[PDB]
């Protein structure tokens, strides 16, 4: 399967199933700073999922790794703002994260499968 440009559509649907995830809600539109002030004092880049989709749709994103390391990102930011291990938001983040992995992996592998048989010769 050596389709080069397939991850796009896959990252679309799987941004879907997130988006369709009630544990999704917190991390869908950009904090609010006017909300939580001191954001910006902790968070140094900002990322939430309507931010990841519009760059996949204006043509932003050459790989699906670098999408990947924006919705890592909302995970490590939401870690770095969470006060316990045992938060609310923080059990969301969590299983939101396992299901974003399970998913991404074929995602990755089939993309970089594509471009080393394009290179093979
Ligand atoms: C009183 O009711 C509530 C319940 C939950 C919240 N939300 C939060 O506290 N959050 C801070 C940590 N987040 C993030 O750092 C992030 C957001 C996108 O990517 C990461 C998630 C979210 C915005 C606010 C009020």
């Amino acid at each position: 399967s050596y389709d080069i440009q397939a991850w796009k559509k896959q990252c679309e649907e799987l941004l879907n199933l997130i988006f369709q995830c009630e544990d999704s809600e917190p991390f869908r539109q950009p904090v609010d700073l006017l909300e939580y002030p001191d954001y910006r004092d902790i968070i140094d880049t900002p990322m939430d999922f309507a931010t990841v989709r519009e760059t996949l749709e204006a043509g932003n994103y050459e790989s699906p790794m670098e999408l990947c390391k924006d919705v890592r990102l909302i995970f490590s930011n939401s870690k770095a703002y969470t006060p316990s291990k045992r938060s609310r938001i923080y059990s969301m983040s969590l299983r939101l994260s396992a299901f974003f992995e399970e998913h991404i992996s074929s995602v990755l592998s089939d993309y970089k499968s594509a471009l080393r048989f394009h290179k093979r010769n």
